């Protein structure tokens, strides 16, 4: 089988991405942000603290004849920004774009971060990561790819993010129409749970390529790159006037500047960022100083190659026995 969902940026600076996913019988369907850097599927719902309800759709399993709660199950997590929640645990039928799986554990909201109540657009997160990472305690879950894979007529799915415009999530399938080219694939190591990989260097605008192993995870779920220190260095030093900014938290530039592409490396083959996706727009409203889409990791610990690169690529997810990653341009 195979499944095929178009997924849509929040807004206009494509802060996030929400796919529309059908849960329950008969389908209650919200619009999920799919996040192959966590493993659980958690929605606001009928059981979420109304305080912290602000425009989302809820799950309400008393509504769907599949529902079962899991019983004495709960989860919590915390993710890299700072945001939160946790609730209990149902399983029910869960279908994104044709492809349905019974018996996924559907994670009820009932206490959420304020960054998710403020942000009306997203119902909740499809955790795509390995299902290690997944936080239902005492008994761990799997995720929706997990419980797919045996049924997809191949153990993959495709990210194909647009850029200010709407885009493709397949599994089960690679659309060889999608992309130019050929696909590069590379080896991921799933010792931290992440579709984690090692990029082969970078080069900022028409620039030398710089050979330099660069290890980081494919996150669709965080909206920037983050680099080390010394690469995003390297890339502000090459706009005039931009400056890392202690009180924005980060790398700004004057919004006048045109910025110079990005490119990385996937073995032998080189993804191109143009400059304009690195552009986030001003600080503040109405303010001239822009903030920059590519920032430095040194505060998280990790690499993350955020929407902000995979955008720029056709993206593999092979979750094969020996799971790889596959980039293509497109
Ligand atoms: N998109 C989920 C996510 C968020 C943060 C991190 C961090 F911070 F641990 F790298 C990984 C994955
Ligand atoms: N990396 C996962 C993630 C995705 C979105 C959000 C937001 F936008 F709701 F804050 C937080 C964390």
């Amino acid at each position: 089988s195979t499944g095929s969902a178009t997924t849509t940026p929040i807004d206009s600076l494509d802060d996030a991405y929400i796919t529309p996913v059908q849960i329950g019988t008969p389908a209650q369907t919200l619009n999920l942000d799919f996040d192959t850097g966590s493993s659980d599927l958690w929605v606001f719902s009928s059981e979420t603290t109304a305080s912290e309800v602000d425009g989302q759709t809820i799950y309400t399993p008393s509504k769907s004849t599949t529902a079962k709660l899991l019983s004495g199950a709960t989860w919590s997590i915390s993710y890299g920004d700072g945001s939160s929640s946790s609730g209990d645990v149902y399983t029910d039928t869960v279908s994104v774009g044709g492809l349905t799986v019974t018996g996924q554990a559907v994670e009820s909201a009932k206490k959420v971060s304020s960054s998710f109540t403020e942000d009306s657009t997203i119902d909740g997160l499809l955790g795509l990561a390995f299902s290690t990472l997944n936080t239902v305690s005492p008994t761990q879950q799997k995720t929706f790819f997990d419980n797919a894979k045996a049924s997809l007529d191949s153990p993959v799915f495709t990210a194909d993010l647009g850029y200010h415009a709407p885009g493709t999530y397949n599994f089960g399938f690679i659309d060889t129409t999608a992309y130019t080219g050929s696909i590069t694939y590379t080896a991921v190591s799933t010792k931290q749970g992440f579709w984690e990989w090692t990029s082969t260097g970078y080069a900022v605008g028409s620039g030398t390529f710089k050979s330099t192993s660069i290890d980081g995870i494919a996150d669709t779920g965080t909206t920037l790159l983050y680099l080390p220190a010394t690469v995003v260095s390297a890339y502000w030093a090459q706009v005039s006037g931009a400056k890392s900014s202690s009180s924005v938290g980060g790398y700004v530039f004057p919004c006048s500047a045109t910025l110079p592409s990005f490119t990385f490396g996937v073995g032998s083959a080189r993804i191109v960022i143009p400059g304009d996706y690195i552009d986030f727009g001003p600080i503040s409203t109405g303010s001239s100083s822009c903030f920059g889409g590519i920032q430095s990791s040194a505060g998280i610990g990790i690499n993350i190659f955020g929407d902000v690169a995979l955008k720029a690529a056709f993206v593999v997810f092979n979750g094969a026995t020996t799971p790889t990653l596959g980039f293509a341009s497109k």
